[PDB]
């Protein structure tokens, strides 16, 4: 069953994130304390409320972006691909992720190709196939290694020209539902993805591109669950998600990490055992 998960890997925020974390725009100062509170609430939802077994990795001051675990690992069934981030400063993040996943007894595959780069944020897994964004963080060689690692799934690439990663404007919101931003760029990317697949996906358009990034889970005792941005952050988008009456909607804040280009999917890696 798509979206099913039993465990989730997360990582604590390092003090260095406030001023050293990578960001496309240097503007509003990050409130570290508040960022820690939002992370605590985020982890509380996944672990306490939804009952997932949480694996909490310690923060590393030398790795300002270590909180965004999604970018260093792509998991599909029992196999985990340890990526080679497009950002040199984030490559050491793979060390602790590899150890964590190996402890969970998952088939490990490392991206050692010195000419290949891939960020987990550029990978959209629909449960049926993979869509990989080609951006400044992920290249053709990286997409090729992904396709080789998960041979039982189709892999198609799509240009990411306006955002950091593919998931900066889309994510799965349900079994056959893709949440997508209303921007022309986001809509154009979705058209390309849909044209390459032989399966017709349903789409849920939201006014705020960054609000199109949500976390969908299928919990045995609750059913369809969706973590999305709060009404305070993006009221117009939260209102759209209200249409999903068969989903257990859970508002989750992430305003501080968004300052360093971090969205909801970025802070976790879901695994099903
Ligand atoms: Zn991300």
């Amino acid at each position: 069953t798509f979206g099913r998960a039993t465990h989730v890997v997360v990582r604590a925020l390092p003090e260095s994130l406030a001023q050293q974390a990578l960001r496309r725009t240097k503007g509003d100062e990050v409130d570290f304390a508040r960022a820690e509170r939002q992370h605590q609430l985020y982890v509380g939802v996944l672990g306490s409320k939804l009952g997932l077994q949480v694996v909490q990795l310690p923060a590393d001051e030398s790795l300002p972006d270590c909180v965004f675990v999604e970018d260093v690992a792509v998991v599909c069934e029992e196999t985990a691909l340890i990526t080679r981030p497009g950002a040199p400063s984030r490559r050491k993040e793979a060390d602790m992720m590899k150890e964590a996943l190996e402890k969970l007894q998952l088939n490990i595959v490392e991206m050692k190709d010195e000419n290949a780069t891939l960020d987990g944020g550029d990978v959209l897994f629909t449960g049926r196939e993979f869509f990989v964004g080609l951006s400044k963080r992920t290249n053709q060689r990286g997409a090729e290694i992904l396709a080789d690692t998960f041979k039982d799934y189709a892999v198609s690439t799509v240009p990411v020209v306006d955002a950091l990663h593919l998931k900066s404007f889309c994510s799965m919101a349900g079994p056959n539902l893709i949440a997508i931003g209303s921007s022309e760029s986001a809509q154009k990317a979705l058209k390309i993805m849909q044209q390459m697949s032989d399966h017709r996906y349903d789409k849920l358009t939201v006014p705020d591109d960054t609000a199109a990034n949500c976390i969908y889970l299928n919990i045995p005792s609750k059913g369809h669950v969706l973590l999305h941005r709060t009404p305070e952050e993006y009221p117009e988008s939260a209102k759209v998600y209200e249409k999903l009456k068969d989903h257990m909607l859970i508002p989750v804040s992430n305003s501080e990490l968004e300052k360093v280009d971090g969205l909801l999917t970025c802070s976790s890696v879901l695994i099903n055992k």
